[PDB]
Formats: C-alpha cells, structure tokens, sequence
C-alpha cells in the first residue's frame, strides 16, 4: 500500500458520445447505459489481471504492474489486450444500444484508449478523510494525454510500450508535443485486433 | 455506499493545483509522495469541515459533493461549498509559504503552486457508478461536466461558480460575471468569480 516509485503501465480509456445519447434517457435509463458500460470495460480490466484504479466519470483508469507486481512484458501485453478486449465490448454494447434506441435514433458511442509506460510512484494517497490507491507523476499524465489524442476508436500507445509490440502491428507513428512535455512524444496506434 | 443511482439536486466542487512535478521535479519521487499528502491532507480538511463529501481525486484534483449522500439544502449546499473553496484557498498560501521557506517552490524557479475551484450546482443522478466488480460513488452528468469546466476555465487562485449558485451568494462579493461558452453547451454560461473572502 505505502507509496513508492515503480515502473508499470498506465491504461485510460474515455468515450465519446456518451451524454447526448442519454440526452434522451431519464437519469434512470443513463444510469442504465453508464453502468452496463462501466460493467463490461471492469471485466476486461480484470480478465487481463489488471487493477482498476479509478472511474472519471466515463472514463476507466487501470494499472498493470501494481498493487500486484508484473514482469514489464506482461504489463504491455496485458495492457494491450485490455484495450482490444474493450474494443469489442463495445461494438456488442454499441450494437445493442442501437438496435434498442439509446444509439442511432445521436451517433454510436466512440472509443479512446492511451497506453504508456514508465516509472511512477505507486501507493495510497489522501489523507484519513479519504485516501485512494493510484499512480502520480509525468508518465501518468503521458497516458493520459495520449488517450485524448488518439483518434476515434483507436488505440494509442508510447515508444516504451511499442518496443513489446510486433511492427506490423503497428498502424501508424508520429511525435506529439504534449503538454508539459519538452521532449515531443514517439506515439503508436496499434492495429486493434491483432497480428 | 448502498445507494442506488438517483437523480437529485447537488452541487459539485473541483478544485486543482499547478505546481506539483515542478515543484516536485525538485525532489525523488517519496519527496512527491510526502508533499502530494501534505496537500490533499489539507485541501481535505476544508471539506470535511464544511461537512461536504469527498467523491474523489483525480490526481492533484479534488472533486467534493454537497447534497449527496448526505441531504442538505440548496442554500446550505452553496454555503458550505463556498466556504470549502475558500479555506482551501487560504491553506494553499499557507502551505506555498511552508514550502517556499523550504526551498521547494520560488527557487529552482519553480513558481508557487496556483489553485483552481469551480462550482456548480443542478441535478445529476448521485450514487454508486459501475458494477458488482467494482463501482464508486459519484455523480453523473451535464452538471457535473459544468462544474469541471469551470473549474478549468477560471483564472489562476481563483474561484468560479455558476449563476445557480451565484444566486445565494451577495451581489458585493461577486468580483466579476461574465458569459462563458463551455464544451458541449449549447447554452452560453453565465459565471461569476467570487471574492475569496468574505463580506
Ligand atoms: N463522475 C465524475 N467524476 C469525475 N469527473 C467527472 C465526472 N462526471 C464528469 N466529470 C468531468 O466532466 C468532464 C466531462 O466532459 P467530457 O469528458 O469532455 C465528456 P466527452 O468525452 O467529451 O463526451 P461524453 O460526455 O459523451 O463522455 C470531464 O472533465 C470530467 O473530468
Ligand atoms: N492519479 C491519477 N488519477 C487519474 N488521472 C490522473 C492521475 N494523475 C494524473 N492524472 C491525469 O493526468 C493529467 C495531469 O495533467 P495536468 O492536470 O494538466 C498537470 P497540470 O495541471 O498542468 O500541473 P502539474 O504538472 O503540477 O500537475 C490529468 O488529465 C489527470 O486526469
Ligand atoms: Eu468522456
Ligand atoms: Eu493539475
């Protein structure tokens, strides 16, 4: 639990097109559609062995590599198929919100997934009011920067995490001058499939 | 903790500094992690007190309810926000003073660490968000995006509410009311900046 600086993989991932959707639903039915999401993106997090951090909203936090400690390989590779596995969730969610009226009658839900990896320091934080278990520091600020950057329903991932993944899957590259950031960024969507 | 999603009225409090791996760059990472604490302990503390609810915190952003689990009158709501976003911003100096005298901020030119609060208040269905696997408490919706945005719009050390909750709030104490267009609003917003004291 106590804090300390540890290498592992940040995962975010956000969508888009969530509020106007409901935009029709009595809290009651967003609640319905926020939750049924939230349900799925939780069980591709922990089939992958990952550890929920934190929801921001429509938003999913998720580590790999802490509290429980993982080799940096798995982290990438676990991290990846996360992302993948949510990708599909999705399109079986986003297929039954439309046959349903809750999409399509207000575009689909999209999805945004940022992967980074590096050192961060890990433990609780707070105070007796309130203390959480998440990472803080640049390279989870990176992940999640590169989660708002990538393009709809897409996957993007940093240098540090590419490295474990095979070239051909490996859509497209291009640095980005993230915020804060001096040295712009390598960044790496990743075919959202597989091999 | 039991609590079921339901619609209510509330109002939502964010608030978030900058000066952190700045301030902390100048120090390994237990140095961050001892000075992070510090921080929340005391932004915390000012929630507490006012008797608000602490949803979560997004790193160095605290986000507060009032009204939620906890009932409390509109007014109340906008009271004890208020006074929350001001003691913590009085905290702030006095913790960028512990600092500075430290040798953690104004040296190394890393500036002192900047505060800002936005709040607003207006329905959002309040309660536990994910499932059986895993959910928090929290509030969902169109207000609680307001209340956000507005936090990350006002200037810095600053605090920015919406005219729902300028309207419990004296006319003397709102330094400036101006319409501010947000992100998926159709409705230009009208904010005010408040004094950060009162009377
Ligand atoms: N329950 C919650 N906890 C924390 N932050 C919340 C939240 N609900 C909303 N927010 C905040 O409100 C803002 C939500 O606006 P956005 O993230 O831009 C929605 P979007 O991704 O553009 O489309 P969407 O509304 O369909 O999801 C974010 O800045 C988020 O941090
Ligand atoms: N523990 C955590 N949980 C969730 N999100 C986190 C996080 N730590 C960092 N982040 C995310 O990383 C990003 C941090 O970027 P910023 O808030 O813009 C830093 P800043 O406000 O510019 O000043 P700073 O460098 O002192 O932090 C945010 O989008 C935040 O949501
Ligand atoms: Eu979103
Ligand atoms: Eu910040």
């Amino acid at each position: 639990m106590r804090p300390e600086p540890r290498l592992i993989t940040i995962l975010f991932s956000d969508i888009v097109g969530f509020t106007r959707m409901s935009n029709a639903l009595q809290s009651q039915g967003v609640a319905e559609l926020l939750n049924e999401y939230l349900g799925e993106m939780t069980r591709a997090v922990f089939e992958n062995q990952g550890t929920v951090d934190k929801f921001v909203g429509d938003a999913i936090m998720a580590l790999y590599g802490a509290p429980e400690e993982m080799s940096p390989s798995e982290q990438v590779r676990r991290a990846i198929a996360t992302a993948r596995q949510m990708l599909v969730a999705l399109e079986k969610l986003n297929q039954g919100w439309q046959e349903r009226g809750l999409v399509g009658r207000v575009p689909p839900v999209r999805f945004r997934c940022g992967i980074h990896q590096g050192m961060a320091v890990v433990g609780l934080f707070g105070s007796q009011e309130r203390s959480d278990f998440t990472a803080i520091g640049p390279s989870v600020n990176i992940a999640a920067r590169l989660q708002e950057a990538t393009a709809p329903n897409s996957i993007m991932v940093s240098a540090m995490v590419a490295q474990y993944v095979p070239d051909e899957e490996i859509i497209k590259r291009e640095f980005l001058e993230l915020k804060g950031i001096d040295e712009p960024v390598m960044t790496c969507v990743i075919n959202p499939n597989m091999l």
